[PDB]
């Protein structure tokens, strides 16, 4: 019902969930002259199992890796957090053209595409579900993806998408552990916000990596050839699923570094 095109996306999601004009929406411009330094943020500490990896689903606006979450096997601890975070997904955002794309931005600054990690506070809740609406609830990292060189770590993502080119398709996605898709330096920002994307919930503390990685005009060119269509209906290419940027509102950006 709520996408990105013009009648359903950002501008209107405030309709039927008006959290989306509340004060901790993401994504933000981070602007580094802003930013506080914050002596005690500890580092970003991943550890993830590649047999949770479970299954990659074309929903219509975009696809997701989904991980099984039934135990610990695949957290990330320290930054910000106290709590341990149990992965459940990851995703990316993209844009119509390669000017655009990614969801946060740096100094104003917009890359090509973004790709969020999202975490659950297993140590608080006993389930996704009742993680999803509290303020502590979600983490997510997000790294911004830079056009240039083709990023051989999305292999495996893109070799997939041939199988789920139609919403609704879902296929077995095993053996796959996405900290190998960051940044060499976990150096980051952090900021309490939301989901991007209805229902907004404000549950997210956001992990904004420094360093960027690449990807090449043609991989952007693969998530763009997803279709939002079910099969059968005419072709209606996935071209973008970028939240422009939202207002602090009073928050402060803090870095790690
Ligand atoms: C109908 C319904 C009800 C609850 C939710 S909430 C749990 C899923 C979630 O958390 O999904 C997201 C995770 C991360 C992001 S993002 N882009 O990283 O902010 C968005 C959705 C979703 C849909
Ligand atoms: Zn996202």
């Amino acid at each position: 019902d709520w996408g990105y095109d013009d009648k359903n996306g950002p501008e209107q999601w405030s309709k039927l969930y008006p959290i989306a004009n509340g004060n901790n929406q993401s994504p933000v411009d981070i602007k580094t002259s802003e930013t506080k330094h914050d002596t005690s943020l500890k580092p970003i500490s991943v550890s993830y199992n590649p047999a949770t990896a479970k299954e990659i689903i074309n929903v219509g606006h975009s696809f997701h890796v989904n991980f099984e979450d039934n135990d610990n096997r695949s957290v990330l601890k320290g930054g910000p957090f106290s709590d341990s975070y149990r992965l459940f997904q990851f995703h990316f955002h993209w844009g119509s053209t390669n000017e655009h794309g990614s969801e946060h931005t740096v100094d104003g600054v917009k890359y090509s595409a973004e790709l969020h990690v999202a975490h659950w506070n297993s140590a608080k809740y006993s389930s996704l579900a009742e993680a999803a609406s509290k303020a502590d609830g979600l983490a997510v990292i997000g790294v911004l993806m830079k056009v240039g060189e083709a990023n051989p770590k999305l292999q495996k993502v893109l070799d997939a998408l041939q199988a789920i080119k139609t919403k609704g398709k879902r296929a077995p996605f095993t053996n796959f552990d996405p900290s190998t898709l960051l940044p060499s330096s976990l150096d980051f920002w952090t900021y309490p916000g939301s989901l991007t994307h209805p229902p907004l919930y404000e549950s997210v503390t956001w992990i904004i990596c420094k360093e960027s990685i690449s990807v090449s005009s043609e991989q952007l060119a693969q998530f763009r050839s997803l279709l939002s269509n079910v099969e059968g209906d005419n072709a209606v290419p996935m071209q973008h699923n970028n939240r422009p940027t939202q207002p602090l509102k009073g928050r402060t950006v803090r870095a790690s570094f």
